[PDB]
DNA sequence: GCTACCATCG
DNA sequence: CGATGAGTAGC
């Protein structure tokens, strides 16, 4: 079986420090996506770089203690790509690339547009510039997989307080429409959603109040398949025993 | 301190 | 509903 896994870790060291890197080789994962290194490269271990021995590739943002991707892998990558090629945004370390075979991995991190204005006119630009790069690598004709956080909830059923974030970053009727052109569009599939009709399964939740206690969340991580992939996956979970970030990891097996 | 990432209340 | 009011990681 082929287990892969997603994770925002919220700052890779703090995730370690919460016991991350046991779960690492606990999971009996093949291939790990992580997210929010909120570290640059000189600023990481050896151990969170390759891992338990496993392969791993990373993009890091320029400025310090923030952002940044990586992939990490029992098996070695016969070709890997750091960055999207646009300089706005590989300035922040957001997309990783590892191909293996017929099949690719990507980890990615969709900016986020709940601080600024301005961060959400970036979102919107990366939208974009993300939304060319979903069709080509859907007209490869290979098995790709993308992990990640796309910042973005599709229908209802993905948050537990939809009526009131339709105005929230995260939710925005132009966000939702662009996550369904991803979809129905494109033909890539949202593989949790697709695998469980009607199990909302949250990735993330809110510092504020006691949403986490209370369930009340968000499902914006996702793991986005190709049709000859998706038809092979067979379960999917999200990771709840132990709380390493603010964000679950998320789990699923391909019987590849 | 600073920066960057919507649940709850009236 | 609009108005109000945050906890975290890393600098």
């Amino acid at each position: 079986m082929l287990k892969i896994i997603s994770a925002n870790v919220n700052g890779i060291r703090s995730a370690y420090k919460k016991g991350f890197y046991e779960y690492i080789a606990a999971s009996g994962a093949d291939i790990v996506c992580v997210q929010e290194l909120k570290a640059q490269e000189a600023d990481l271990s050896a151990d969170m770089k390759n891992p338990h021995g496993m392969h791993g590739h990373w993009h890091c943002a320029e400025k310090r203690g923030y952002s940044g991707v990586a992939v990490y892998s029992k098996r070695k990558p016969d070709n890997v790509q750091i960055g999207m090629g646009i300089e706005e945004f590989d300035r922040e370390g957001r997309f990783v690339r590892c191909d293996f075979g017929r099949l690719s991995v990507i980890s990615l991190y969709l900016p986020s547009g709940s601080s600024a204005e301005e961060r959400q006119q970036v979102k919107y630009r990366f939208l974009d510039a993300f939304y060319p790069m979903l069709e080509a690598m859907k007209n490869e004709g290979r098995d790709i997989v993308v992990c990640g956080d796309w910042n973005i909830a599709h229908q209802n059923i993905d948050l537990k307080n939809w009526k009131g974030n339709q105005k929230n970053s995260g939710f925005l009727p132009e966000e939702r429409e662009w996550i369904g052109k991803v979809i129905h569009k494109l033909g890539w599939t949202d593989m949790w959603r697709t695998l469980y009709p009607d199990v909302p399964g949250y990735t993330w939740w809110s510092n504020r109040g006691q949403a986490y206690a209370k369930d009340v969340g968000w499902r914006i991580d996702y793991q986005m398949v190709t049709p000859e992939l998706a038809a092979k996956a067979v379960s999917a979970h999200v990771y709840k025993d132990e709380k390493f970030s603010d964000h679950a990891p998320l789990v699923v097996e391909y019987d590849y």
